[PDB]
């Protein structure tokens, strides 16, 4: 298994959601960054993981779950058996790292990508090692019920640049954003 990662947009007010969508209109091109991201290895013959709450699982378009090309975890105490179309379930965080850990999954997997939500992201930024984070900045507030925890800046260093990630400001639908990858090692 190779690296470990989280992917958030966030808008100004550090939203992340409302009422179990996003806090702001879709934005087509903002989804297709997050499925590129996310499915794209460095590695010939493996797929990447995605790991997200039950909330997020079900806050994705029906659609687009499971997420195509991914292994798809879900994170759960109360659910007795994955999601429908989804791969796995995992009761804890560690638990599903450690479950990368057996063998028939160990050389399947590249990237692991945490997709959601606020409480995944929470554990998985203030616990020791290696970790990026890809943020969207939605440069603008939005209501919200669910926000992105702080960055602490001073372990999180902003890259000046990461390959296959514009860095100029984006817009659609009159919303300007911008992308940023953070970078932990500690
Ligand atoms: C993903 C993505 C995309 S796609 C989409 C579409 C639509 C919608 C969505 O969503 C959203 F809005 F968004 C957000 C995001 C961003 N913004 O980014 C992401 C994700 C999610 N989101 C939102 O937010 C919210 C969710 O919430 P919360 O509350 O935070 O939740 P969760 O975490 O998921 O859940 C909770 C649950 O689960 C479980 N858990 C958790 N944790 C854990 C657990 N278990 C065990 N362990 C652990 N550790 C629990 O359960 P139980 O059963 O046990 O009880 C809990 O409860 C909402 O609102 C949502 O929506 F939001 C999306 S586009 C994009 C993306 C990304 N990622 N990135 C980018 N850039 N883009």
């Amino acid at each position: 298994v190779g690296s470990l990662n989280c992917i958030v947009a966030v808008s100004q007010n550090m939203g992340i959601g409302k009422n179990g969508d996003l806090p702001w209109p879709p934005l087509r091109n903002e989804f297709r960054y997050f499925q590129r991201m996310t499915t794209t290895s460095s590695v010939e013959g493996k797929q990447n993981l995605v790991i997200m709450g039950k909330k997020t699982w079900f806050s994705i378009p029906e659609k687009n779950r499971p997420l195509k090309g991914r292994i798809n975890l879900v994170l759960s105490r109360e659910l007795k058996e994955p999601p429908q179309g989804a791969h796995f379930l995992s009761r804890s965080l560690d638990d599903a790292l450690k479950l990368t850990e057996q063998p028939e999954l160990a050389n399947k997997v590249d990237m692991v990508w945490i997709v959601g939500g606020s409480s995944v992201y929470k554990e998985a930024m203030n616990h020791p090692g290696h970790l990026k984070l890809f943020v969207t900045r939605i440069m603008q507030d939005f209501e919200s019920d669910t926000f992105f925890p702080e960055i602490d800046l001073e372990k999180y260093k902003l890259l000046p640049e990461y390959p296959g990630v514009l860095s100029d400001v984006q817009e659609e639908k009159g919303i300007k954003y911008k992308f940023e990858v953070y970078e932990k090692n500690d």
